[PDB]
C-alpha cells in the first residue's frame, strides 16, 4: 500500500533564505497534479540537514494540510540523535502522515546493535506509522552488509527499505529475501534498472519536475515495452547530467521556478547559486518539461 | 558482429596444477553446445594473471583450434606490461582470433595518457584485430573517468568495452554516448539490468555452467517478456551467491566436474579448493543444470 | 597564542540525557587543574552533532564562565549550516572565547569555493576572534587537498588548522609551507610522530584524563628526549586502545566519572553504554591515572 | 640483524628497454658505497611486476655476485602466483640472499587463509632464508587487519616486515606486539616519524640518490637530535615533492643518469617518459647531492 513512485519533495526559500510556505503549497500541489503517488517530506532533498526541528516540523504541518488524504505522505524524520527523531517521529503522526522515514544516523560511527535500537525508538515514538529505513550509503558514509539490512528491514514496525544505492545485485537479493517488501529505487538515474532488479517503486528529487515518465517508465515495464521504458529512462538521464553540472537541488529548484513553481531557486548556504552560464540549458528544459 | 553471449573461458588444471589440455577441449566444447556465442579466452576467469605468457599462448592455441569457425573468439592479452601484452596480442592475430582485448594495466599506477598508449601498442600488435577495451575497477584498482572511458573506446582499432562496473547510470551513459558500441555487461549478478541500462550482451565467467539462462534472458527482454527474464535473473543469482559462497572459479570448475568436463576441479595456489560443506550443493546444483 | 596541547572538551549529561552543567564545570575545572593549555568546546568529542545550536551556547557559556582566561578557549561552532555556523560564532565572541572553529560542512557534498566562503561568513560572525580550520577527513568525508588546506590557512582570519589526519607526509608539507601556522596534531594516537613532523601542539579528546603525558611528550622532544617520548605515547596508545574498544567518549567519560569528576557517564544516543564487560578495566585504568 | 636502511633497488633499463647490466652493477656498488646497510632487489621499485620470472632471477644473480657478502640482501620473490614466487625463492636460496620477501598476493581477492598459506609456501621453498612479510596496501589493494598482520609476523619462518603504510598509530601497535619485530617503515616521506613511532630501519626507493640521509636521520634520533633529524627528513621531503611530480621511478633513474650511475633512464611501457620540462630540476638535484 506504500507502494508507488513517491516524489523527495524540496523545500523552496525565500530571499532572507527562509521557508517560502506559499512556493511550497505551490510545490506540493504541483506534484499532486503531475499524478505522483506521494510526498517523502523533510529528506536530504528537503534540505532537512540544513534546517532545524521546527523548520521541519513546520514544513510537515504545511504539507500535511495540503497533501494529506490526497496522496501518500511520509515524513523523513531522522537526525543524528534519536531523540531529535523520536520528537519528528511523533509531529508526523501528528500532522497524519501515512510513515515516517530516517537515515542511518551519521558523523559519528555507531554499531549495528546502536542503529537497530535508533530504529526501534523511533518507530515507538511513530506510534503506528510505518518506518521506511533509508539508506544512502555515499552521504551518511554507513555502509550496511545484506545481513545488516535484513535485520533492520524485519524490525517490527519498519514497512519499507529506501534503497538509495547503486548495487543492482543487492537490490534484488533484498527482492529475493523480502518478497513483500516495499523496496523504493533511491537513485532516479537507474529507476528502470532498479525496477527490474526488485524494486517496486522509488522516491526521487527530480519526480519534481518530471515525475510523470518514472509513472512512464513503470507501465511500460508493466505492458513488457521495453523500448519506451529504456527511452524514458535516458530522458531522466540527459536531465540528470545537467542537475548533476548544475546542483541537482537548486537546478530543480531553478527549473521549478521556471514552471512559475517556486519564486526564489535558492537553497541554504553551503549551497550557492547555479552557475548563470548554466541558466539557457535550465530554462530551455522547463520549456520542454511545460508540454 | 561481436555482440552476444561470451562465456569467460576458465582454463582447467591437473593435479600438479598444469593445463588438462583435454578437459579445456572438453570445456571448449560444452560451450559450444550450450549455444554461447563466442569464448573471452585468457581473462581473469581463466587465472591468465596466475599464467606466464607460454601457458596463456597455449590455451589461446588449443581454443582456437578446438573453435576457430564455431564461435566468436576474443583473446584477452592484458599484462601489466605494453610488451608482454603485444606478445600474446601478436599470437592471438597469429591464431586466428576475432578480436583481442586487455585489462587497464593494473599495480603500478598509471596516467591516462600511459593508458591510452597502452592501448594503441597492443592494438598495433593485434595487427588489424578489433581491441576491446576491458574495464574491472574493483580489480584492476583503476578509477577512470566516462570521459576517459569515452577517450578510450574512440581510440583508432577499438571495437567494444568489456564493462565489469554495476554502475547502470554509467552504463547507460555510455550507451547514449556510444549507440553502436558493441557494450558488454561485465557483472552477471545484473545482466537483465545491465542490458536495460544500454548493454548488448555480456561477457562472464557463470556463463561456462548456465550460458543458455543469459540468452534466454536476452530473448525475454526482447521478446518484451520481461516477468521471464527477472525469473531467469534470479535463478542465475542463487547461482551466484553459492558460487560467492564456495569461491567462484573453483565453484564453476567443481560444477562443471560434476557436469564431467573438468576432470580436476582445481584453481592455482593462493587459491585453496572448496570447503568440502559445499560439494552436496554444488554437485545438486550440477544435476539440477542439467536441465 | 593558540600554540599548545588543548583538550576536546567533552559534555556531561545526567542519567536523563541532559546538560550536566555542574559536571560541565567540574570537568572545566579538572582540565585547568591538569594543566592543559586551553579547550576545545562544541567539537565531535563534545557530542555536538547531537545537541541543537541553543544546547551548544549554553555550553559555550558556561565554561567561558569557567575558564574566565585561565586558559585558552576555543569553540567549535561549526554546523552544516552556515547561517547555524554564524549564530554560534557570534555568541563564542560573545562569550569571549579566544578563537572560533568549524568542520568542513558535512554530508551534502560542497565545492571548495562553498566552503571557503562558508569559513568566511563564519570568520565574518566570529568578529574578530581567529578562525581554527577542522580537518577530519575521517569523520567529514570532505577529502581536502594540500593546496585547498593551504588557501584555507591563508584565508584572512584563519589563524589554525586541525589536523584530524594520519597523514604525517601532509603534515610535513602543510609546515614547510606554514612555519609559523599554529598547527594541531589530531590524532593522539600519533602525536609524538605528529610533532616530529610539524605539528607544534595538538588537541585531542583523550587529553581529558591525560593531558600531563601529552604535555610530557612535548618535552621530551623538546629536550630531545626522544626515549621517554616514546614510552609516553606508548603509555597514552595503551589507553587509546582500550578506549577504541569501549567507545571513545563514553570511556573517557567512564574514568572521569570514576574520578568522581562526571556523574553520569553516558552519551546521547544514539550512543549506547558501555559493554559492563569492560568497567574492570576502565575502573582500573581511572585508578592509576589517579595513581600518577 | 636484518635490521637497517636497506635501498629498494632500481632495475636499470637499456635503449631496447632490456636489463642494462653495466649499470645495475654500477648501481649495486653506488648504493654500496653510501653506505647503505642492504639492498631489497626485485620490488616494486625494482619493476619487478613488468618483468618475467627469468628476468628477476637474473637481476638476482648478477646483485648477489656484486654485493653478496658486503650488504644485506633481501631479495622480493613475490607474484601473485604462488609456485612463481616458491622458484623465485628458490633461487634468492640459490643466489644466496639473506633473506626473501613477498608482497601480498595481489589482483585476485584471496582469504587470509590464502595468504598465509602462501606465505608458508614460499617460505618453504627460501630454504633457511627468513621471511620479510611486504605490506603495501595502496598498491596491492590488501587491508590486513593488526590481528591479521600479527599472524603474518609470527609464522614460522617470517623474520620481518616491510609496513609500506603511512598509519603510525598501527605502526606503533605492531611494534608493541613484537618488540623484537624487524620493523621496515616503508613510506620516505615519513621515515623520522615511522621511526619515532617503531621502526627500526626502512626500506625505500629515494634511498638509491640520497641513503645518507635517512642513515643521517638514525643517528640524529638516535642522539636525540630531533632538530636536524627534521631538518633532514625536510630535505627529503622537498626531493620525495619533485620526484611524485615527475613520477618517482622515472625520476631516480634520472637523477642517477646525470649522476653517471644509470645511462639510460627509462621504465619499462606502460610507463613512460619523463617530461622535458622536469629534466633541469631533476639535473639541479644530482649536482646538489653530489657534494
Amino acid at each position: 500500500n506504500l507502494r508507488g513512485v513517491m516524489a523527495a519533495l524540496l523545500t523552496p526559500f525565500d530571499q532572507q533564505q527562509a521557508l517560502d510556505k506559499a512556493s511550497l503549497r505551490r510545490l506540493v500541489q504541483f506534484n499532486i497534479q503531475q499524478g505522483i503517488d506521494g510526498l517523502y517530506v523533510g529528506g536530504s532533498t528537503g534540505e532537512a540537514f540544513v534546517q532545524s526541528l521546527s523548520e521541519r516540523e513546520q514544513v510537515l504541518e504545511i504539507v500535511a494540510e495540503e497533501g494529506k488524504g490526497k496522496i501518500k505522505l511520509i515524513a523523513h524524520v531522522g537526525c543524528v540523535t534519536t531523540a531529535e527523531s523520536q520528537q519528528l517521529a511523533a509531529s508526523a503522526k501528528r500532522y497524519g502522515f501515512d510513515a515516517v522515514s530516517a537515515v542511518t544516523p551519521f558523523y559519528y560511527p555507531f554499531s549495528f546493535e546502536e542503529h537497530c535500537d535508533h530504529y526501534r525508538a523511533i518507530i515507538d515514538s511513530a506510534d503506528g506509522l510505518p518506518m521506511v529505513v533509508y539508506n544512502i550509503p555515499a552521504l551518511s558514509g554507513v555502509k550496511l552488509t545484506l545481513d545488516q539490512i535484513n535485520t533492520l528491514v524485519t524490525l517490527p514496525g519498519v514497512g519499507a527499505l529506501k534503497q538509495t544505492s547503486g548495487d543492482l545485485y543487492q537490490m534484488e537479493q533484498i527482492r529475493r529475501e523480502h518478497p513483500d517488501l516495499v523496496l523504493y529505487n533511491g537513485y532516479d538515474e537507474i529507476f528502470a534498472s532498479g525496477l527490474l532488479a526488485g524494486a517496486d517503486g522509488g522516491i526521487g528529487s527530480t519526480y519534481n519536475i518530471m515525475g510523470w515518465r518514472y509513472q512512464g517508465i513503470v507501465k511500460a515495464l508493466k505492458e513488457g515495452d521495453i523500448q519506451t521504458a529504456q527511452k524514458l529512462q535516458t530522458e531522466c538521464n540527459k536531465v540528470i547530467d545537467l542537475l548533476i553540472k548544475t546542483g541537482v537541488f537548486r537546478g530543480l529548484k531553478t527549473v521549478l521556478h521556471y514552471m512559475d513553481v517556486v519564486s526564489v531557486p535558492l537553497c541554504r548556504k553551503p549551497f550557492g547559486p547555479v552557475d548563470e552560464k548554466y541558466l539557457p540549458e535550465l530554462k530551455a528544459l522547463a520549456q520542454q518539461l511545460m508540454q
